[PDB]
């Protein structure tokens, strides 16, 4: 099963204040509905619960409450290790898609980065973390908006 | 200025018949939205003229006619090394999207492909050009969907 993480990080790393993303960068959206378009993501629960389940993608949220769902596109899981454990038996592709703690969890072991860096540096308390130096980009491109970004993936190895 | 290049292309090769693009796969269009958006398209009249100028995007159309466009987003050049010549005093990014004469043409002065292979074998009279040899794929990511596709990443080095 191969992980890929997407994530969009402004210009002093922040991704998250409380329990929002501390901009608006119009376009940005459509890179991560276009990379998630009916593939498994991995989120965290405060960002699944921030976010909500869009539809056309299925979710595996990680959670230690009693966290429930009755969309048939959500899976709740007691831990990351047994996320991952069953998501193998589903699907060859699974996207990390935040939120802060999730993302420290297991970018050691994602092999595909699409990271977006959004140009502001905006307060909050939810940082990225360090990128392993394994990693290294092979695709970047410059966006113009409200907010301007670019976007670059980055390959382990 | 840096050329892209982006196109949908069929299991057999066939890329267009007539005007039209000969399939509907879900997600797909996701991903050309994504890419252009706020970027410059360098697109052959035809296809410009059956796609028609979609917004947060702008279009510099080649045609050896008088063809004309009103839309303040669409510049009419009578070359493509007229719009070549232009393009590059006004953006440093601009992405090939076609129709087939145009990929063609400028195939082999393009430094990045963006390539969606299309899991269907349709009727059709347009193809695309044979990839040049020192394209080398760097990112691919596999969706599945009414029409399975797959989205690839070419970098020239
Ligand atoms: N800029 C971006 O691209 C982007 C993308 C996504 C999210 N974000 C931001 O990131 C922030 C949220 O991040 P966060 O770090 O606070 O929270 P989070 O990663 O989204 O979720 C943390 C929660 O996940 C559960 N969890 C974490 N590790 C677990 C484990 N090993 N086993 C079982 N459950 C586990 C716990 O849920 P319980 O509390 O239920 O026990 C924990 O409270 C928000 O501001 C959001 O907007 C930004
Ligand atoms: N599958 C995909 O991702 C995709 C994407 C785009 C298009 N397509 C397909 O491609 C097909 C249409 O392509 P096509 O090859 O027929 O036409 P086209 O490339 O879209 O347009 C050709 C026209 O561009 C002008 N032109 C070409 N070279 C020129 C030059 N060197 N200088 C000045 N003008 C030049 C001429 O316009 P004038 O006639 O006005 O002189 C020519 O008729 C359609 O089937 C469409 O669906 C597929
Ligand atoms: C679109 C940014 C984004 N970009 C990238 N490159 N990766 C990401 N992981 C996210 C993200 C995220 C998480 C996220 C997304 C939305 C959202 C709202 C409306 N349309 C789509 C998404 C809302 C809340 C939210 O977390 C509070
Ligand atoms: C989704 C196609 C597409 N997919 C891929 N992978 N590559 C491409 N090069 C194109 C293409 C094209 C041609 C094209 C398409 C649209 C378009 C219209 C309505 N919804 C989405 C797109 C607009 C203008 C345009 O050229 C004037
Ligand atoms: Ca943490
Ligand atoms: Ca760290
Ligand atoms: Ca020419």
């Amino acid at each position: 099963m191969k992980l890929s993480l997407m994530v969009a990080i402004s210009k002093n790393g922040v991704i998250g204040n409380g329990p929002d993303i501390p901009w608006s960068a119009k376009g940005e959206q459509l890179l991560f509905k276009a990379i998630t378009y009916n593939q498994w993501l991995l989120v965290g629960r405060k960002t699944f619960e921030s976010m909500g389940a869009l539809p056309n993608r299925k979710y595996a949220v990680v959670t230690r409450s009693s966290f429930t769902s009755d969309n048939e596109n959500v899976l709740i899981f007691p831990s990351i290790k047994d996320a991952l454990t069953n998501l193998k038996k589903i699907t060859d592709h699974v996207i990390v898609s935040g939120g802060g703690e999730i993302y420290k969890s297991l970018i050691d072991q994602v092999d595909t980065l699409h990271i977006s860096t959004i140009d502001i540096e905006p307060e909050g308390d939810v940082y990225f973390p360090e990128i392993p130096s394994n990693f290294r980009p092979v695709f970047t491109q410059d966006f113009a908006s409200n907010i301007n970004y670019s976007y670059q993936i980055w390959q382990k190895g």
